[PDB]
């Protein structure tokens, strides 16, 4: 379901944006466009190094949304533009998600997102 | 508060997002680096054009949470850095706060953020 225009997206340098549902409101961190490994049945996976709030969210519930942009790549409106991806969120730490980060040396884990719709938003 | 590499990175272009409490779950709007204007007091303002649900959000709960970056600034181990800001959130019509992004003629409103905290996340 992710659009071409994301996949342009990808291919610019950028600051992800992560929101998760804690106990006392959101939690939000961050990844690199570069970092994101997108595989087949709209799935995400992001590098784990820290995010152990983040997790600990998760845990509790799932749902998550992430936002990513690009002054490089043409919004409806001129140059310049960006997603909302809402997601399922899941926590790998072996098998194929983890193989597709395992690259990251300091990675702990892997932040599996499986989409289930992205809105360009610009 | 906010600190000089903050101010670095808002020399270079990037995307910045915004989360705030939603009645089911978080929700996680976008600016661009280079809309942010700094003033005085520890107040980030950002033009508003949408941000409708941002500002239902905000209404009741106005505790929000920002984050950008830009690989261009270094980080405390490599290249790349970026910000968790804390804040609380007010939305202005009209005022100082709502002039300092009036040049954004299709800003109908002023989201002023006052900062608690910045963390240099990266
Ligand atoms: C631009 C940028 C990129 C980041 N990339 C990652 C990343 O790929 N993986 C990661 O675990 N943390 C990354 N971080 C740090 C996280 O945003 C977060 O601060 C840290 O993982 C702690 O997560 P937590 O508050 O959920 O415990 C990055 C931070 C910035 C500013
Ligand atoms: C990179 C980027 C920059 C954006 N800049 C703004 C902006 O400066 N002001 C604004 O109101 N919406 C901006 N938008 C759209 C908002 O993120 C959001 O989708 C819209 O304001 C609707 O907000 P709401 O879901 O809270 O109703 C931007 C979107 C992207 C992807």
């Amino acid at each position: 379901m992710l659009p071409g225009t994301f996949f342009e997206v990808l291919k610019n340098e950028g600051v992800v944006a992560i929101a998760t549902q804690g106990e006392d409101g959101p939690h939000l961190v961050n990844t690199w466009d570069s970092y994101l490994k997108v595989l087949d049945g709209n799935r995400i996976v992001v590098p784990v190094g820290g995010m152990h709030k983040t997790e600990a969210n998760v845990a509790r519930d799932e749902r998550v949304l992430m936002t990513l942009g690009s002054r490089k790549v043409a919004g409806r409106n001129g140059p310049g533009t960006g997603f909302l991806i809402r997601g399922s969120a899941a926590f790998r730490t072996d098998g194929p998600e983890f193989e597709a980060i395992a690259r990251f040396k300091w990675a702990r884990a892997a932040l599996v997102i499986t989409v289930v719709s992205a809105e360009q938003t610009l």
